[PDB]
């Protein structure tokens, strides 16, 4: 039975497909960061709110010790900063989607100014307009078309985040 | 294994946690079955960072009614300073039906402060769902509608629970080797 | 420059005034239409000496007429009693800190036996034992940990009451 | 936005006028007691006369840069209603009043407290009326005001208007 009956037009990524890719990502990320030298765990900086489901599944798929951080930014200003000093830490930005790349471009500049040991980016979704941006993304879950999607953290007006899958919305929803 | 030697024993396995959460989700779903149809708004989950993050993402997926995510963080009783909001809610909860989602209730001091703070914002309803509950919570004064597990007083880590920010990423909940703590 | 026995600042002057403004406006909304009905002003009962700074700033933040009364109790007996009868009056007990809840419990019992129309409590600070004991308090400025604090009416052996801020006393003296 | 709509006819002293003057008094009192208090190692005792001087003393004490302590007294209209909980022998004591008018309250209280033999006694009043500019030396005077009856900032009419942040005169209809 549909959680939001009639609201989802079509499925883009099943729950099974999402988890399988996250398993792959975690192993790849674990490979690249395999704390024995530095003595400090990989730092996952989650961009609230869309990336919260992604990061909890991803962290459990990463076979090395990881720590959680949470940020929230607007459409350039910080609503919610780090409770952490990332100086000398290995940092991984965890996003749900990169579209224009504006959020990432801003977040990359902010975090790198705090002088971390390293900074990399992991996003679940990447849309075609990200081509025009210039911040390297080491880890990408899926490349998708330009359409507006919801589910698995992705919202429309704070709704549909709780979906286990990702899909597009019926036009009637925006009304 | 993630932390070789650090974990002494496993209190709750990954499957046991997920199985219980599925039970909780269904129970909560039944209690709020008509919420979206009656009020026109979804059940609001207020997650207390950072310990409850893993819990709430699994819980929300286990709840068969529409749920909305909000997150907040409060300071510690420990000189930790006055009890205060470190990270505030994004949306207004006025007239909303709210479920406080916690990882563990122990002394009940955090929940008491949270309950008073959120109540003053006048939600339609306010209830509590915690994954773990310790024996000292019996002296606490805030009603808890949903509890995953009652556990002993021993210090545990995993599935959101930390020791100095470590061990949150474990899929299970376990006790720590005294060499650490 | 801070006095030597001040370890750290728990609450700055600005933080205190900011919260008092919130409490003042809240108290005003709670008693505005009520006071207009009875024709009598809201009565503030100050517990000397700790709550004296708190009550003068609070009263000036409360947008409805308020009257002052002062009481002083021991650590059992009444050192200073009320100057007027509070029968049928709306009374707000004003304290600096509620800890064990012992003082508030005794005062409430003593004041309710004078039959005021309403008897409510406003404290600037509250320590965890008051939370455990589930002490009913209508207005609370701040929840604080068990650490001994001075300033803004709060004292250590009658000292430091005149500080504009609330600071954590250096554990090297208490 | 008036606390007492129509009751206040005029404003004699604004809130910022009172606070500006208190800041000056606190700085003056501080300079006069700085080296003086360090010799004894004991704080200056502020003896407050209830209830009118309560607003004043809380702002004044915060304006005084040297350490101070609070005491409170209540007298009739002369006997003691609330007495000192404390012996002030050898202490430096500053009487804090809201207004000195006839001077009879201050005169009686000054001799009563000197009979407890403090190391030094001084008087500080926020307001002084013309017949008080004349028994007791007042080292610190906030304002010299006319004889007119005023309320606010601790000053009451029938226990009302104490909570006003300013000092002003009442409309004659209030006396009905
Ligand atoms: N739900 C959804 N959101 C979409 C989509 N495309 C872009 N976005 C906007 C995602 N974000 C919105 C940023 N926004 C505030 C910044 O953190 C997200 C807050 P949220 O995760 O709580 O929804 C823009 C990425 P970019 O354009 O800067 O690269 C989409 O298909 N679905
Ligand atoms: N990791 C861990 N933490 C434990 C445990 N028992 C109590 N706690 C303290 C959990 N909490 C700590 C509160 N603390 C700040 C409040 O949000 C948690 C922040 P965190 O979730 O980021 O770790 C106390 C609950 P209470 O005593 O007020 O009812 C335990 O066995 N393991
Ligand atoms: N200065 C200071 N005092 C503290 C503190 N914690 C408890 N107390 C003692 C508070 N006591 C004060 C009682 N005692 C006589 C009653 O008015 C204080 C007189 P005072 O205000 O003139 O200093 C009551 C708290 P409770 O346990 O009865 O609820 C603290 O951190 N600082
Ligand atoms: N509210 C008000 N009161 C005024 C005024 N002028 C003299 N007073 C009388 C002030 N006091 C009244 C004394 N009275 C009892 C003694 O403490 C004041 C009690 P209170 O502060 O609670 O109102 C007389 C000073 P004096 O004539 O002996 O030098 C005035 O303009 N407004
Ligand atoms: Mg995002
Ligand atoms: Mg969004
Ligand atoms: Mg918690
Ligand atoms: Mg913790
Ligand atoms: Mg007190
Ligand atoms: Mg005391
Ligand atoms: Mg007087
Ligand atoms: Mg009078």
């Amino acid at each position: 039975a549909e959680l939001y009956p009639g609201d989802i037009k079509s499925v883009l990524l099943t729950a099974e497909q999402i988890q399988a890719r996250i398993a792959e990502l975690g192993e790849q990320i674990g490979n690249d960061y395999r704390s024995a030298t530095t003595g400090q765990d990989l730092l996952l900086i989650t961009v609230l709110k869309g990336a919260v489901l992604f990061v909890t599944d991803l962290a459990r798929a990463i076979p090395v010790p990881t720590q959680f951080e949470f940020m929230a930014v607007s459409s350039v200003r910080i609503l919610k900063d780090l409770d952490r000093d990332i100086h000398g830490r290995d940092v991984l930005i965890v996003e749900d989607v990169v579209d224009s790349g504006l959020t990432l471009s801003w977040l990359s500049r902010n975090l790198t100014s705090r002088n971390p040991r390293s900074l990399r980016v992991c996003t679940l979704l990447r849309k075609p307009d990200a081509v025009h941006a210039n911040v390297e993304i080491a880890y990408v879950g899926f490349d998708i078309p330009n359409d507006f999607v919801v589910g698995y953290g992705l919202d429309y007006d704070e709704r549909y985040r709780d979906l286990s899958y990702i899909g597009t919305l019926d036009p009637r929803v925006y009304q």
